[PDB]
């Protein structure tokens, strides 16, 4: 190939009875005609290919007032919609193209709306009726800096637009390009001008190469193609719908009449563009004709293909013309013909050219070695197609296109609750649709995660198969700094992490590393596999603190590593009791070794204390509980200040029963806690000095995150945090959690996540004040976690869904485009 | 320079009070404003730059009916006129561009005429009101095959058109390009649309960079530039008006408003285009601004030039804006700005930007290092200029242009007598105009000869200086096969060829070669310099036949060589008597040597016969003169049958006097001839056998032309012509000239030229039947010859005027363009 071959990496279209590429394929393949009588709500030649309507547009989506929309050429409105759908089809998040060198090249040859406006003024009319802004408005909305132009070569406009885009890319003038065109038939005045010229079929059909050939039927619509160099496309890993090998445009020069096509100039166009691509008559599998069904122009076009691609070829060359389905879109005829060729190439199947029974007797199909495609066959030999588009004033263009070289979240977003619903519904319908079933739920989720703008109204549906996800969608259609609070003793439960281990590799890997180290530590000095204890439902070994502490630590670090791989990075950490060890380790204060030595030792040295220890949860202020226990310091103290009217009293089972009795006796909530010992009381004084010696043998570094102390109730700095005195005091004195929450809020935490099992700490954070428990109870752990990271994402946290799918080998696949909230905008 | 630098090899423009490049220079240099109130014959913002009119066009010139012209956008009409004037300005004969790859690229952003037509239908409206044909109609009229497109980028359209043309040329897509644009303000409806947007100055002036800046005043017009690669231009030897080093177009991307310009995107456009050209802030001598005189847009444009070309520069950068003279041409603003820059570059002088007194207080001219040109200075240091053009919808374009690296005939032609007059007058006025006086009469003639279509109504004016030629013009404003007949004895006159020898080198050179050989031949066997005898007025030596024959031969061959160098190539030749020797020699039958031996011998061998010989011209039929002389064969015969009632009787002076007496006695014309002897009579029998021996020693080849015999009266073939018998018989028997003329006509001669002095033979050709005597009498030989080759050219002979000027070192120079016969064409 002479010059950089160019990649079609996406496309959009509104055409008669074909609102998008999928519908277009349906129509062509079914051999269906979208030509109808003029709809009654249009004005009046009594036949045409019309859009279901041209009056509706989501002005708000594109930051346009209802008055500006009303003054705006529906062509300008449609090409905005097509621009957005072209980029989404290609998988490019349009915000990533802001301030880049994206080119916009549009064929537009008709200003009907300007005709209506002027046959009957505010500041809006200038921009709304000026043709230049069919391209310029796309460029302004995407903030693109590439060249932005409208080209008028009559009925060849939209393919010349593609050419200028290919050349722009080849020269490095633009790095990506939107190219195509638009033609909306909305004024009678333009219908009468083409009628009086004599060119319209009285039957309202393009009898392309058929002998009934007597003129064209009008059509309306628009198309765009997303263009990158083939090089840049492959490199960036883009879906390649086909590749433009060569484009050319010439003019008839000295035609018989100004408006007669010249066989000579067509041959010259064809000889050049194919030679430039290096494609012999035999390598071309199909040609998408101009084929308007005119008496003069059909034979001349047949002739020209017969001279250049007829001679030098065994089999006849299949030809056809989308004008037989949707009519002559004029300015946007060429991009119509190209988008068909592209669908044929991706599907690897041909489709009928309608209105063909008896060949034109001025077109020897046998001699010229052309047969008209009349059947929806498959396409034999890669595959290569030519597209022709000719303007009445002589300027001809041809393009040569080749074929290309456990629990899942689906994320959906929109600019509006009503859009989010419509968005959710459109994905559900498509997921169940055949075309949606040629894509895996894995590929779909990854594509939703990486290839779609995250608009300000967002939902995550979860599910294990297509049916569960679709059902979740149908149901849907009906910040600050991120703070982590690490769960302590009480938050533990039999099974802890089994469901997460089977589900997420990243949890499993880290849970192995943490258990491997702990099995060695506890194997040496036991209170030998921590994993078996944790994952077994038939075991109460966890309620014993020499297992409880290491278990909470193992679950919490594995969980934190899973959250971290999802881009849920804590900026501030705190922990209730043993919670603090996980918090401190993931803040990088202790190596895994030292962390495991520390938590195991703590667990064991406390385990080997006698019974006679108890704790009770009490609905009472710190001030009340100080008054009640003052003088009993040696037997009992405050174990935790968890809320402003929530403290845990800890010590002698005797004196703890008494305190439970008192507060119950005052008609207050008093819940006896299931613990082996009186944690954070004088009963811990025996193991302290032994604990001090273990922490003395550990290396404490400065943390990578802000740590808030459960001892201090405040941001704790490294000099204090990296001392032996701190950790012994931590083991002994009251967990000032409620104060820790205030200190976190004080420092700018706006979102709180409980890292650990259940929601004990999440409740206490609610009491003190966006709070989410990473793994709430009475549901599968994967469910309750995805649910939790789902709220974070909806609340506005930038969860990295891309990195949820590094596990699977997920591939980008095409999706439904944005569900525009269209409303009527028009003159009066 | 990065890519092929591009040569501006010509240009045209209609602008307010500037009907062409010369008038435009007048206006800018005089610091004059063409802004006026809306002319009364237009409709209604009450201010603008308007053309004297938009309603007049030479439809016939371009093969368009008055009804098609009436349906045609004046924009389509004006760009046709500009296309033709652009090519003529460049010196290209438009017929030479037929079937070539000439590109047409036009900025057009307004369809006013389509607005008028539709606010009030035949087949003509479609093509007449469709914008595409602003370009396509140029392509159809010139029969060009290059890409042909209209581009709409709003107020940057016409400069983007230039860009796309430069890129087209660089890629080899086109080999020459017409680029520019057009904007005609003819509907009130478009005036109201821009008015309501708020952008128009209430004073009707662009106060460009001045503090009165309050909006733009509208303008109308069009411009084109002729573009070749610099390589191809120099090679083909084309007038180079300037060279585009680099062009660029980008878009604002995310501007404040859709219609706010971005300083950023302007800087990026400027940094790129100059870097691509390699031109530092200091090498740019002048910048032609967009400079619309808007409050928002002036500072932003100033700013952008100050960042890229301000910093890195000693002297302030001169800026200006043609919008201060003619208003904002919008679509055609850019080609207006470029054509100014080009004139500044060729003239090597700057011109004022009008409407500047007090700098805008948002434009620090000192800081940005920009001064506004307010004076018509000269341009110091080659010279390099930038042009900016910005569209309201963001698409900006900039172009970097550098300065370039005795008797005469003036030929004039037109499609009409009335055009030929108008054409002749326009060249006269221009010849006397200062601009015409910077070109020599030599350069002018050569340019008229080589750089202008030869239309079907043609005149040649002759003269020795500018005054004589201009006078000839003012006076003007108030075929078949070509046959040559070579003069014989009688046609000779004292001075023969002196006037032609001094005038035309090609005559002189050949007359030397022929005289050199003859001086040797006659020097040996004299009857010694033939030139002295011929050129002397005080000599009757020529009336003696040993000089008469060689003299006629010398003059005739020199003359034939002069005619031949002018592309006046005989296809058929005949000669009266000695005439035949010249005819036969130039037909290549005899070498110069053998021809000179033959004619000298003939002259001498006849000279040495006695007196007693006479000839008389007689008004009588051959039949009458046969009856009168029958029986007197030995004393007298017919010397010539010259017409049907014109014979020459030859023999004894006695019997010749008798015959003169008889016919005079019958009241008939009888003119006694001045000859030494009775040529073509029995008195020649003595020298015959001696003549036969001379011709026997000569080499006769087959002729390169058809020869018709004065002996035979018929086409003579080589076997007869290349025999000794023929030439002796030729010396003896009657010159059957009248029959020779019939045989020439019979074989398809439609134009007859007497090669020799006077018009004796031309009269006899008139008698027998387009007849012209190459050198008629009683006038300077150069005059009577140029006069003669003038008629041939006017009658339709393809005289090679180019080859009249090989003598001088003539250079192509710019000329007035075609004097269009404009008439009113409009709707009702």
């Amino acid at each position: 190939a002479s010059d950089e071959p160019i990649a079609v990496i996406g496309l959009s279209c509104r055409l008669p009875k074909a609102s998008g590429p999928q519908e277009l394929w349906q129509l062509l393949d079914d051999g269906a005609s979208a030509v109808t009588r003029v709809p009654a709500d249009r004005e009046t030649a009594r036949w045409g290919g019309f859009l279901d309507r041209v009056d509706t547009f989501d002005a708000g989506f594109f930051g346009i007032s209802p008055r500006e929309a009303a003054a705006m050429d529906p062509q300008q409105r449609l090409v905005l919609e097509l621009s957005w759908e072209a980029l989404e089809g290609a998988g490019l998040v349009p915000a990533t193209l802001r301030d880049t060198g994206l080119g916009v090249f549009v064929g537009a040859a008709r200003d009907d709306y300007a005709t209506l406006y002027r046959r009957r003024v505010d500041h809006h009319a200038m921009t709304g009726l000026h043709r230049s802004l069919i391209a310029n408005r796309i460029s302004y909305a995407l903030g693109a800096h590439g060249p932005s132009m409208v080209v008028d070569t009559g009925q060849s406009s939209s393919l010349v637009a593609v050419h200028l885009a290919c050349e722009s890319l080849r020269r490095g003038e633009s790095d990506i390009a939107l190219a195509g065109g638009v033609n909306l038939n909305i004024a009678a005045e333009s219908a009468r001008e083409t009628a009086a010229f004599g060119g319209l079929s009285p039957d309202g059909q393009c009898f392309t190469f058929d002998a009934r050939a007597n003129g064209f039927v009008r059509g309306e619509g628009g198309g765009l193609v997303v263009l990158k160099t083939l090089r840049r496309a492959l490199a960036d890993g883009d879906l390649v719908h086909g590749v433009i090998l060569a484009s050319a445009v010439n003019n008839d020069g000295p035609s018989d009449t100004l408006t007669t096509p010249s066989r000579r100039a067509q041959e010259s166009l064809l000889t050049r563009v194919y030679r430039r691509a290096g494609v012999t008559p035999t390598e071309v599998g199909y040609v998408e004709l101009h084929g308007t069904g005119t008496k003069v122009g059909d034979p001349i076009e047949a002739a020209a293909l017969g001279a250049v691609l007829g001679t030098g070829r065994d089999t006849p060359l299949p030809v056809g013309s989308i004008k037989t389905n949707i009519g002559h879109l004029e300015g946007a005829a060429g991009i119509a013909g190209l988008i068909k060729a592209l669908l044929q190439l991706r599907r690897r199947r041909l489709v009928p050219s309608l209105n063909f029974s008896t060949p034109n007797p001025d077109i020897p199909l046998d001699a010229l070695n052309l047969r008209v495609q009349q059947e929806s066959a498959p396409w034999a030999t890669t595959l290569v197609a030519g597209v022709s588009s000719f303007g009445m004033g002589g300027t001809n263009c041809h393009v040569v296109v080749s074929a290309a070289p456990a629990l899942l979240p689906w994320v959906v977003s929109a600019r509006s609750p009503q859009a989010l619903r419509d968005q959710a519904g459109r994905l559900a319908a498509w997921a169940d649709s055949p075309a949606g079933r040629e894509a895996s739920p894995v590929d779909i989720g990854w594509s939703l995660a990486t290839s779609r703008t995250h608009f300000e109204y967002r939902a995550v549906v979860s599910g294990s198969d297509r049916d569960e996800l679709v059902a979740s969608l149908r149901a849907l259609a009906s910040g600050g700094r991120l703070g982590l609070v690490f769960s302590g003793q009480g938050s533990q439960r039999a099974g802890m992490g089994r469901e997460l281990y089977v589900a997420f590799p990243v949890f499993a890997e880290a849970f192995d590393e943490v258990c491997g180290v702990l099995d060695e530590v506890m194997g040496a000095l036991p209170p030998g596999s921590l994993r078996e204890v944790m994952f077994e439902v038939s075991s109460d070994l966890l309620d014993e603190t020499g297992f409880t502490q290491p278990a909470l630590f193992a679950f919490e670090v594995a969980l934190y590593r899973l959250l971290e791989s999802w881009g849920v990075a804590g900026e501030v950490v705190a922990g209730h009791s043993v919670g603090e060890i996980a918090a401190v380790h993931v803040a990088g204060v202790l190596s895994l070794a030292d962390a495991c030595a520390l938590v195991a030792a703590r667990g064991r040295l406390m385990q080997g204390l006698p019974s006679g220890g108890a704790m009770v949860a009490v609905e009472a202020s710190e001030e009340e509980v100080t008054a009640l226990l003052a003088g009993r310091e040696g037997e009992v103290g405050i174990g935790a200040v968890n809320g402003p009217r929530s403290v845990v009293v800890s010590g002698g089972v005797a004196v703890v029963e008494e305190v439970a009795a008192h507060f119950a006796g005052l008609g207050r909530r008093a819940r006896r806690l299931k613990v082996s010992h009186a944690f954070h009381s004088p009963l811990m004084d025996p193991m302290l000095e032994d604990f001090g010696r273990v922490v003395a043998g550990l290396s404490f570094a400065v943390p990578e995150l802000t740590v808030v102390s459960g001892l201090t109730g405040a941001v704790v700095s490294a000099d204090e945090l990296c001392s032996v005195g701190y950790w012994v005091r931590h083991a002994r004195e009251a967990v000032r959690f409620a104060d820790a929450v205030g200190a976190m809020a004080g420092v700018g935490v706006g979102r709180f996540v409980e890292v650990g099992p259940g929601g004990v700490l999440s409740a206490l954070v609610r009491e003190c004040l966006s709070v989410v428990a990473a793994v709430r109870g009475n549901r599968a752990e994967p469910v309750a976690l995805l649910s939790a990271v789902g709220e974070l994402f909806a609340d506005g946290y930038p969860v990295d869904w891309t990195a949820y799918f590094a596990g699977w080998p997920a591939a980008r696949v095409e999706l439904p485009t944005y569900a525009f909230q269209r409303s009527r905008h028009w003159l009066e």
